[PDB]
C-alpha cells in the first residue's frame, strides 16, 4: 500500500493535493483497512522506539555514573529538540504575522482618512498595503495547516515511541514487579496516560509565544493610543483568575452531582435486573418514587452547574466589548479624540491578544502539567526491577525419554517447582542447570489474539504434515468442525469463541508443534472429559514425548430536533429565545458601529467640540445592553435545554417502567442501562453547552457577513457561489471523514488486546525464546493504528485548507473592493468592515466544527426519544374495581388457556382445562421448559394469555394488573433482596407495624440473626444480599409472603442447592404456616410435593393427569409412576409409602 505523500511536491503537499483519490473513493463507497496508506519509514514503531530507547539508555548510564536520578524528560528533549526547533521558527513567523497585519489595516484606513480623488500615488501605496495584508492572510491561512500537521506528527511519534518502550519494559518485568503492579496499571498508562503526548506538542510552543506576543501587542498599543491601553490590559489580565475560579467552582459542583448520578444509575440497574420480581410484587410505584427523588436531587445541582456555565459563556462573549469600552472610555476622558485609524487598530490588536491570553496560554499550561505528570508515571514504570538475563532443598535431575510425574495436593509446590525450572523462582540457594529448548504448559489455558492456526504456530513457519500430525494427535478435529472456518477461525480475547478445553487443547498442540528439547506439562487433563484426556495422555505423550525431556504435573433528521425543542418549552418561549439572540448580536455589532459613527462625526468637524456626555452615555448603554442580552440568552438556552432533558428522562422512565416483560427479554440489561447512563448523561451536561456554543459562533459569523454586505452591497454576489461551494465541500468531506473516524477507533483496540494477552501469558512467552516475535507483532499492531491516525490528521488538514481558502477569499474581496469603490466609502465604514473580516478567521472553522459536534451528539436524543414511546401493557387500574375481599376462597378455574411468550412464537400451553378448589395443595411436575415455567406467567398475566381464567367468578383479563398481582403471593426460584433497610425490603409501602414485622421475622427465625447488627433493622445491604445466605433470602421471601397474607400462594423451584437443614426448615414452615391458604407448588423434586392433594402432569405443554398422587401411582401406565420409577427403587418405594400415608390420613380418618 504505497503512500502518495512520499512522492508529492511542495505545492502538492501545502494544499494536500495527494489525498484526492481517497476522498473520491470514499464518496463512491465505504472505506476499509485495505484503503489506507502504509506509514512512512520514519513513522514506524520500531524505528522510533529504538531511537528513544537508545537515548534513554544513554541518559540512564550517565545518571548512574553521576549518582543521581535519571530524567525521561531530559532524554525526550535530547531526542526531539532538533525536530522541534523548526516548528518554533515557523510559530515565531506566524505570531509575527498575526501581530503585524493590524499595522497595514491601519495604513489602509489612514489612506481612506486623507482621501483625494485626483492623487494616484496614494492609491498605488494603498494597493501595495492591501497586497501585503493579503500576503499575511495567506501565510496565516495556507501554510499553517502543513505546520500543524507536522506539529501533530511530532506528538504522534512521541506517543508511539513511548508505547514501544513501555511494551518492551513490560515484557521483561520481574515476578516481584508483577506482584507489586497489576495487569490493569500497565493497560491504563498506555490507554490514557500516553495520549497526553498527542496534545502537549500542539501548545508546547505557546509558553514562550504567549508572553512575547502579549509584550509586543502592549508595545504597539502604547505606540498607537498611549497610556489608555493599560485599562484594557488590566481587564485582560484579570480575565485569567476569573476563569481559574470558574473552573475550580465547576469542578466542585460536578463532583457533587456525580454522587447522585451514581446512586441513580445503581438503582436503575437494580430495578432493570429485578424487573420480573418487581412486576410480580407490584413495587414499581415505590421504585418510581425513589428514582424520582434521586433524579430531582441530581437535577438541582445540574441546574446550578448549567447556570455557572452560561455565565462563563456570557463572560467570554462580552469580554471584548468590556475591554474596548474601558480602553476608549479612559482614552477619551484623558483628553484625546477618536479616529477610525486608531480605534480599529486597537480593536484588532486587543482581539488577537485576547484570544492568545484566554485560550492558548491556559491550554498550554494545563496540557504541559498533564504531560509532565504522565512522564513522571512512565519514568516510574520504566525503573522497576527486571529479570536478570540468562548467562525446600529440592535436588533432582531428569533425563531425556523419562516421563517424570509429580502427584500431590493443591498447594504442594508443583507450580512453584515448574516456575523454578523455567527460571521464574530466583534461587536463594542451590543451583539449577537447564539447557536446551523448553516447552511449558500453564495451568490456566492462554490464547492470544489471532487465529487458531496462528496460536498453534506461535510465530513458527507452517508445515502441512507436522500440523496435520499434531492436530490428529490432539484430537482437535471435532473442535475445528465446531467452528465455521475450522482451523482459521479468529479467537477473541480470553477465547470467547471457544471453551476452556478447546483452549487447553490448542495450547498443548502449540507446545507439541514447537518441538522443544524439554517438555513441561501442568494440569493438562483436569478441565477436559475422560476419553479426550486419555487419548491425549497416551498418543501425544507416551509416544510423541518418549524422546524428549518430560516433567509432568497430574491430578488424576428534523423530527428529532423538533421533538427535542418541543419537550423543553412552548413555542412562544422559542420565539422569545430567537428574539433574545438576535438582539444580543445586534447590540454587539451596534457598539462597534457606534464607534465608527463617532469617528465619522468627529472627522466631519470644523473650535467646535463633541457632546462627550451624549456619546459616552450611548456607548455605555450599548455595552450594558450587549452584556445583559448575552447573559439572558445563555441562561434561557441552558434552562430550556435542561428542562427538555428532564422531561425526556421522566417520560422515558415512566414508559420503561410499564413496558412488558417481553421487551426486557429481548433487550440485554447493558443495552437498557446505556440509555440511562450515557445518553441522558450527554443530554444533561454536554448537548446544551455544545448547542449554545454553536449558536453563539454562528450568529457571530452571520454578524460579520452582515456588516461586510451592509458596507458594500456588491459583496452579496460572490457570496452565493461561496456558500454553494461550502455546502458541497462539507458534504464531500463528511462522506469520508465519518468513515475514517471509525477506522482509527476499531484499529486501536488490538493494541490493548495484545498487551493484555502478553501480560497474562507472560510466563508462557518467556518459556520459549520467542519474545522478539511478540515485539514485532506489537509493532505491526501499532503500525496498523498509526496508519489510520495519519489519515485522521491529513483529511482534517485537507478540509481546513479549503475552508481557509474560502475565508481568505472573502477577506481579500472585502479588502480590495473597499479600495475599488473608495469614492463612496469612508474611514469608519472601511475600518469596521475590514476589522470584522479580519476577525472572521478561526471563528468560521470553530462554527463548522461545533455544527459537526452537534450533529454527532443528536444520536443520544434520537435514542432517548426512541425509548420514550415503547409498547405498553394493560393498565394497572381499570374502571370496575373488584370487591375489597375478592380473594374470598381462592378457587381457580382454567378454561381453554393457550399461552405464548410472544405473538407468532412457538406455543407453550395447549388448551389447559382444570379446576383448583379452595384450601387445597397442588403440585406441578413435568419437563424443564415444557410448560412448567409458563403457568405463573399465565396466572400473573405477564404476557396476555388467550382464553378465560376465573378467580372467584371474576375474569383475570377483566381486572387491572395491579388489582390482580397484589392478591396472590409468589415465592421465586432465586430470592432477591433490594438495596435498603430490612423494613423497606419487608414492607416498601409501610402498610404494617414494627410489632408485625418482628413477629414475621420471629416466625421465619431471622429475628435473632438480625438483632445483632449495629442497626436494629435499618442496616444497609449489598447487591441482592451478597452478605446473606441463599436460605436467608428464601426465609426473607417467606416472611414477605406471611406479611402479605393472601389467600392464593405459588412457589416456584423452592430448593435448588441449599443446605438440608434450611431446606427442612423452609418446608416445615411452609407446611405449618399456610394451612388455610390455597398453595400451588412447581417443584423439580418429588419429595416436597409428595403430600400435595393433587398433582398436575404436563407433557410438552399438554395437561395429562389431574388426580390424587396415590391414584396416579396406582396406575403403572401413568406418567407420574414412570417419573417416580426413573428416580430409583428404594426412594420410589419411600415416596409411594408417603403418598399412601397421606391418602389414608386425609381421605379416610
Ligand atoms: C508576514 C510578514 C513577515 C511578511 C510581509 C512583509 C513585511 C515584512 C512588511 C514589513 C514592512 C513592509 C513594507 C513597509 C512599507 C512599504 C512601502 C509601500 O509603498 C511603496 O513603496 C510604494 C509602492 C508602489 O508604488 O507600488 C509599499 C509596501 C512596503 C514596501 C511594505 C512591504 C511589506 C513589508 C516589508
Ligand atoms: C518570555 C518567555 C521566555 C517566558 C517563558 C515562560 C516561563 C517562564 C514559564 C511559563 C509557563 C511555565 C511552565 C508552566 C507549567 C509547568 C509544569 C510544572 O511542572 C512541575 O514540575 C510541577 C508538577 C505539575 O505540573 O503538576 C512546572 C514547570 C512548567 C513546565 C513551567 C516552566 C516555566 C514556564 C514555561
Ligand atoms: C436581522 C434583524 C431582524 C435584526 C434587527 C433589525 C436590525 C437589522 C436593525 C434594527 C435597528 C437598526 C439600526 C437603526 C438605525 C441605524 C442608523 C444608521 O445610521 C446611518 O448610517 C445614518 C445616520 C443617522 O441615522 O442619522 C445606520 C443603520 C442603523 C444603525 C440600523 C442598523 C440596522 C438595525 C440594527
Ligand atoms: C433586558 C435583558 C435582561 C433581557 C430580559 C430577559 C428576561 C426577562 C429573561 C430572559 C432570560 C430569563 C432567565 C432564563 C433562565 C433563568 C433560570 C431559571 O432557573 C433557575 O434559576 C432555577 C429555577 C428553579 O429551580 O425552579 C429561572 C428563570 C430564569 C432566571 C429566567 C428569568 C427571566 C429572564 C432573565
Ligand atoms: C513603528 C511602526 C512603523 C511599526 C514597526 C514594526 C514593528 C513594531 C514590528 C516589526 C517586527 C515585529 C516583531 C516580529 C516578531 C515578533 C515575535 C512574535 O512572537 C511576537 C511579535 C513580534 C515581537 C513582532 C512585534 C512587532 C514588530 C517589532
Ligand atoms: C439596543 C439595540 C438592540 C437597538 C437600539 C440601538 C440604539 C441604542 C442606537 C442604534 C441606532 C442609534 C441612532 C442612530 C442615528 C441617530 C441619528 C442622530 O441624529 C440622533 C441619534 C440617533 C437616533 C441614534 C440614537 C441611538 C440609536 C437608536
Ligand atoms: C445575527 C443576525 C440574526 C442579526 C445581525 C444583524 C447585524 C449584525 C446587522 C444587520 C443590519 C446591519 C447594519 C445595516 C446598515 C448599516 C449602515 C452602514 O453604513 C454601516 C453598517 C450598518 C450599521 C450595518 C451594521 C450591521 C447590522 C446591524
Amino acid at each position: 500500500k504505497p503512500n502518495p505523500l512520499q512522492d508529492a511536491n511542495l505545492c502538492s503537499r501545502v494544499f494536500f493535493w495527494w489525498l484526492n483519490p481517497l476522498f473520491k473513493i470514499g464518496h463512491k463507497r465505504r472505506l476499509e483497512e485495505d484503503d489506507m496508506y502504509s506509514v512512512l519509514p520514519e513513522d514506524r514503531s520500531q524505528h522510533l522506539g529504538e531511537e528513544l530507547q537508545g537515548f534513554w539508555d544513554k541518559e540512564v548510564l550517565r545518571a548512574e555514573n553521576d549518582a543521581q536520578k535519571p530524567s525521561l524528560t531530559r532524554a525526550i528533549i535530547k531526542c526531539y529538540w532538533k525536530s522541534y526547533l523548526v516548528l518554533g521558527i515557523f510559530t515565531l513567523i506566524e505570531e509575527s504575522a498575526k501581530v503585524i497585519q493590524p499595522i497595514f489595516l491601519g495604513k489602509i484606513i489612514n489612506y481612506f482618512e486623507n482621501y483625494d480623488p485626483m492623487d494616484s500615488v496614494a492609491l498605488n501605496t494603498a494597493y501595495a498595503y492591501a497586497t501585503v495584508l493579503t500576503f499575511c492572510t495567506l501565510i496565516l491561512a495556507i501554510l499553517h495547516h502543513l505546520y500543524f500537521y507536522h506539529v501533530q506528527c511530532a506528538g504522534m511519534r512521541l506517543r508511539v515511541a513511548m508505547c514501544h518502550m513501555i511494551y518492551r519494559k513490560a515484557l521483561r518485568l520481574s515476578n516481584m514487579a508483577m506482584g507489586k503492579t497489576t495487569t490493569g496499571q500497565i493497560v491504563n498508562l498506555l490507554s490514557n496516560d500516553v495520549n497526553k503526548f498527542d496534545q502537549v506538542t500542539v501548545f508546547l510552543h505557546f509558553l514562550w509565544a504567549g508572553p512575547l506576543q502579549a509584550i509586543a501587542v502592549t508595545a504597539l498599543l502604547w505606540m498607537e493610543i498611549g497610556i489608555s491601553c493599560l485599562a484594557g490590559m488590566a481587564v485582560l489580565i484579570i480575565l485569567l483568575p476569573l476563569q481559574s475560579c470558574f473552573g475550580k467552582l465547576f469542578s466542585s459542583l460536578r463532583s457533587k452531582t456525580a454522587t447522585f448520578t451514581d446512586a441513580r444509575i445503581r438503582t436503575m440497574n437494580e430495578v432493570i435486573t429485578g424487573i420480573r420480581i418487581i412486576k410480580m410484587y407490584a413495587w414499581e410505584k415505590s421504585f418510581s418514587n425513589l428514582i424520582t427523588n434521586l433524579r430531582k436531587k441530581e437535577i438541582s445541582k445540574i441546574l446550578r452547574s448549567s447556570c455557572l456555565r452560561g455565565m462563563n459563556l456570557a463572560s467570554f462573549f462580552s469580554a471584548s466589548k468590556i475591554i474596548v469600552f474601558v480602553t476608549f472610555t479612559t482614552y477619551v476622558l484623558l483628553g484625546s479624540v477618536i479616529t477610525a485609524s486608531r480605534v480599529f487598530v486597537a480593536v484588532t490588536l486587543y482581539g488577537a491578544v485576547r484570544l492568545t491570553v484566554t485560550l492558548f496560554f491556559p491550554s498550554a499550561i494545563e496540557r504541559v502539567s498533564e504531560a509532565i505528570v504522565s512522564i513522571r508515571r512512565i519514568q516510574t514504570f520504566l525503573l522497576l526491577d527486571e529479570i536478570s538475563q540468562r548467562n525446600q532443598g529440592l535436588s533432582f535431575t531428569v533425563r531425556p525419554g523419562e516421563l517424570l510425574a509429580v502427584v500431590g495436593p493443591v498447594g504442594a509446590g508443583k507450580s512453584s517447582l515448574l516456575s523454578a525450572v523455567l527460571g521464574e523462582l530466583a534461587p536463594s540457594h542451590g543451583l539449577v542447570s537447564v539447557h536446551g529448548r523448553i516447552a511449558y504448559v500453564s495451568q490456566q489455558p492462554w490464547v492470544f489474539s489471532g487465529t487458531l492456526r496462528s496460536n498453534i504456530l506461535f510465530g513458527k513457519k507452517y508445515e502441512k504434515e507436522r500440523y496435520e500430525k499434531v492436530i490428529k494427535a490432539c484430537a482437535l478435529k471435532k473442535d475445528l468442525q465446531l467452528l465455521e472456518d475450522g482451523d482459521l477461525t479468529v479467537i477473541g480475547d480470553r477465547g470467547t469463541t471457544l471453551s476452556g478445553g478447546q483452549k487447553a487443547r490448542v495450547n498443548l498442540a502449540r507446545a507439541v508443534y514447537q518441538d522443544a528439547d524439554i517438555y513441561l506439562l501442568d494440569d493438562p487433563l483436569s478441565a477436559v472429559d475422560a476419553e479426550v484426556s486419555r487419548h491425549l495422555f497416551e498418543l501425544c505423550i507416551c509416544q510423541i514425548l518418549h524422546e524428549k525431556i518430560t516433567i509432568l504435573v497430574t491430578h488424576q433528521g428534523f423530527q428529532a430536533y423538533k421533538n427535542y425543542f418541543r419537550a423543553g418549552a412552548h413555542w412562544i418561549v422559542f420565539i422569545f429565545l430567537i428574539l433574545l439572540n438576535t438582539a444580543a448580536q445586534v447590540a454587539y455589532v451596534l457598539q462597534d458601529w457606534w464607534l465608527s459613527y463617532w469617528a465619522n462625526k468627529q472627522s466631519m468637524l470644523n473650535t467646535e467640540k463633541l457632546d462627550l456626555n451624549w456619546y459616552l452615555g450611548i456607548y455605555s448603554g450599548l455595552t450594558v445592553a450587549t452584556v445583559l442580552f448575552g447573559i439572558a440568552r445563555s441562561l434561557l438556552v441552558f434552562y430550556v435545554l435542561v428542562n427538555s432533558s428532564q422531561t425526556l428522562h421522566n417520560k422515558m422512565f415512566e414508559s420503561i417502567l410499564k413496558a412488558p416483560v417481553l421487551f426486557f427479554d429481548r433487550n440485554p440489561i447493558g443495552r437498557i442501562l446505556n440509555r440511562f447512563s450515557k445518553d441522558i448523561g450527554h443530554l444533561d451536561d454536554l448537548l446544551p453547552l455544545t448547542f449554545l456554543d454553536f449558536i453563539q459562533t454562528l450568529l457571530q459569523v452571520v454578524g460579520v457577513v452582515s456588516v461586510a454586505v451592509a458596507v458594500i452591497p456588491w459583496i452579496a454576489i460572490p457570496l452565493v457561489p461561496l456558500g454553494i461551494i461550502f455546502i458541497f465541500l462539507r458534504r464531500y468531506f463528511l462522506e469520508t471523514s465519518r468513515d475514517v473516524k471509525r477506522l482509527e477507533s476499531t484499529t486501536r483496540s488490538p493494541v490493548f488486546s495484545h498487551l493484555s494477552s502478553s501480560l497474562q501469558g507472560l510466563w508462557t512467552i518467556r518459556a520459549y525464546k520467542a519474545e522478539e516475535r511478540c515485539q514485532e507483532l506489537f509493532d505491526a499492531h501499532q503500525d496498523l493504528h498509526s496508519e489510520a491516525w495519519f489519515l485522521f490528521l491529513t483529511t482534517s488538514r485537507w478540509f481546513a485548507v479549503r475552508l481557509d481558502a474560502i475565508c481568505a477569499m472573502f477577506v481579500i474581496i472585502v479588502a480590495f473592493g473597499s479600495l475599488i469603490l473608495a469614492k463612496t466609502l469612508d474611514a469608519g465604514q472601511v475600518g469596521l468592515a475590514l476589522s470584522y473580516a479580519l476577525t472572521l478567521m478561526g471563528m468560521f472553522q470553530w462554527c463548522v466544527r461545533q455544527s459537526a459536534e452537534v450533529e454527532n451528539m443528536m444520536i443520544s436524543v434520537e435514542r432517548v426519544i426512541e425509548y420514550t414511546d415503547l409498547e405498553k401493557e394493560a393498565p394497572w387500574e381499570y374502571q370496575k374495581r373488584p370487591p375489597p375481599a375478592w380473594p374470598h376462597e381462592g378457587v381457580i378455574i382454567f378454561d381453554n388457556v393457550n399461552f405464548m411468550y410472544s405473538p407468532g412464537g412457538p406455543l407453550v400451553l395447549k388448551h389447559l382445562t382444570a379446576l383448583i378448589k379452595s384450601q387445597e395443595k397442588v403440585g406441578i411436575v413435568g419437563r424443564t421448559g415444557a410448560g412448567k415455567s409458563s403457568l405463573i406467567s399465565a396466572l400473573f398475566r405477564l404476557s396476555e394469555p388467550e382464553g378465560k381464567i376465573w378467580i372467584d367468578k371474576i375474569l383475570t383479563t377483566e381486572i387491572g394488573l395491579h388489582d390482580l398481582r397484589k392478591k396472590m403471593s409468589i415465592i421465586p426460584q432465586e430470592p432477591v433482596l433490594f438495596t435498603g433497610t430490612m423494613r423497606k425490603n419487608l414492607d416498601p409501602f409501610n402498610e404494617h407495624t414494627d410489632e408485625e414485622l418482628w413477629n414475621a421475622l420471629q416466625e421465619v427465625q431471622l429475628k435473632e440473626t438480625i438483632e445483632d447488627l449495629p442497626g436494629k433493622m435499618d442496616t444497609e445491604l449489598a447487591e441482592s444480599g451478597s452478605n446473606f445466605s441463599v436460605g436467608q433470602r428464601q426465609l426473607v421471601c417467606l416472611a414477605r409472603a406471611i406479611l402479605r397474607k393472601n389467600q392464593i400462594l405459588i412457589i416456584d423451584e423452592a430448593t435448588a442447592n441449599v443446605d438440608p437443614r434450611t431446606d427442612e426448615l423452609i418446608q416445615k414452615k411452609i407446611r405449618e404456616k399456610f394451612a388455610h391458604c390455597t398453595v400451588l407448588t412447581i417443584a423439580h423434586r418429588l419429595n416436597t410435593i409428595i403430600d400435595s392433594d393433587k398433582i398436575m402432569v404436563l407433557d410438552s405443554g399438554r395437561l395429562k393427569e389431574y388426580d390424587e398422587p396415590y391414584v396416579l401411582l396406582q396406575n403403572k401406565e401413568s406418567l407420574f409412576y414412570k417419573m417416580v420409577q426413573q428416580l430409583g427403587k428404594a426412594e420410589a418405594a419411600a415416596l409411594t409409602e408417603t403418598a399412601k400415608q397421606v391418602y389414608f390420613k386425609r381421605n379416610y380418618p
